[PDB]
């Protein structure tokens, strides 16, 4: 099947849906999501519009694409390799300090580009981080727009109103405190959640994981106070502290307080360097022979 002019539509990746495709014209495989024009929410061309404003940015996914095309609206995006979830499956749930600290520095930065074009993600798990592939295999792309809400106004800086009594919208097992109890999510909030993927990957699940409930509403009550009754300390036992100094300075954060990006990052360089690791973006996988 023919999507625009230049792009063939090929069988289903995953998760509407995503496609396999070639772009024709110069040779290169691509990921199409296609959107029915019929949809009780209409998505695509509004996570359109933000993967755009974020395009130039290191590790975002290039736009090849966007129109409609017979029954659907369309997005075309260059490929990308697997999610760091389906690497994290595919090592058998087990990534070394190094890999974890490799990737600590870029996602810190993913999340600092959002940031800097006014929206935060509100979205940060293992899924939405993906690896590239070829020359682009060494760097951490992020995705998944679809949650993302802009934090302050573009020209004025005028950060948004602190709200309460709200839904969790997003993934239980990496949400903030804060959004546990029904808070407005900042700046603050997305590096928390990194904070949680972190430790996730350090050891292979977390505590408020696999929580028995007989109805959802009640999984999210029981996720909330077990996130509540886990001292940091605790979560991050056997760890190097620098995990611990992390949530607790997101944790320190104010509603509409500019996270230190920079004293982060150097928090893991440091412990990085401590470590006697060197830069060279060998990851737990590349070494799969
Ligand atoms: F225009 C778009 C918008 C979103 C996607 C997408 N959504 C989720 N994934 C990851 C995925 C999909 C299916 N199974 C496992 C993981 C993608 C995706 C997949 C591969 N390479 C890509 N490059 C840019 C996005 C993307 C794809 C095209």
């Amino acid at each position: 099947l023919r999507v625009g002019n230049r792009y063939r539509l090929g069988r289903k990746i995953g998760s509407g849906d995503i496609y396999l495709g070639t772009d024709i014209a110069a040779g290169e495989e691509v990921a199409i999501k296609l959107e029915c024009v019929k949809t009780k929410h209409p998505q695509l061309h509004i996570e359109s519009k933000i993967y755009k404003m974020m395009q130039g940015g290191v590790g975002i996914p290039t736009i090849r694409w966007c129109g409609a095309e017979g029954d659907y609206n369309v997005m075309v995006m260059e490929l990308l390799g697997p999610s760091l979830e389906d690497l994290f499956n595919f090592c058998s749930r087990k990534f070394s300090l190094k890999t974890v600290l490799l990737l600590a520095d870029q996602m810190i930065s993913r999340i600092e580009y959002i940031h800097s074009k006014n929206f935060i993600h509100r979205d940060v798990k293992p899924d939405n981080f993906l690896m590239g592939l070829g020359k682009k295999g060494n760097l951490v792309y992020i995705i998944d727009f679809g949650l993302a809400k802009k934090y302050r106004d573009a020209r004025t800086h005028q950060h948004i109103p602190y709200r309460e009594n709200k839904n969790l919208t997003g993934t239980a097992r990496y949400a903030s405190i804060n959004t546990h109890l029904g808070i407005e999510q900042s700046r603050r909030d997305d590096l928390e959640s990194l904070g949680y993927v972190l430790m996730y990957f350090n050891l292979g699940s977390l505590p408020w994981q696999g929580l028995k409930a007989a109805t959802k509403r009640q999984k999210y009550e029981r996720i909330s106070e077990k996130k509540m009754s886990t001292p940091i300390e605790v979560l991050c036992k056997g760890y190097p502290s620098e995990f611990a100094t992390y949530l607790n300075f997101c944790r320190s954060l104010r509603f509409d307080d500019k996270p230190d990006y920079s004293y982060l990052r150097q928090l893991f360089r440091n412990l990085f360097h401590r470590q006697g690791f060197s830069y060279d973006y060998v990851f737990d996988w590349n070494m799969l022979k």
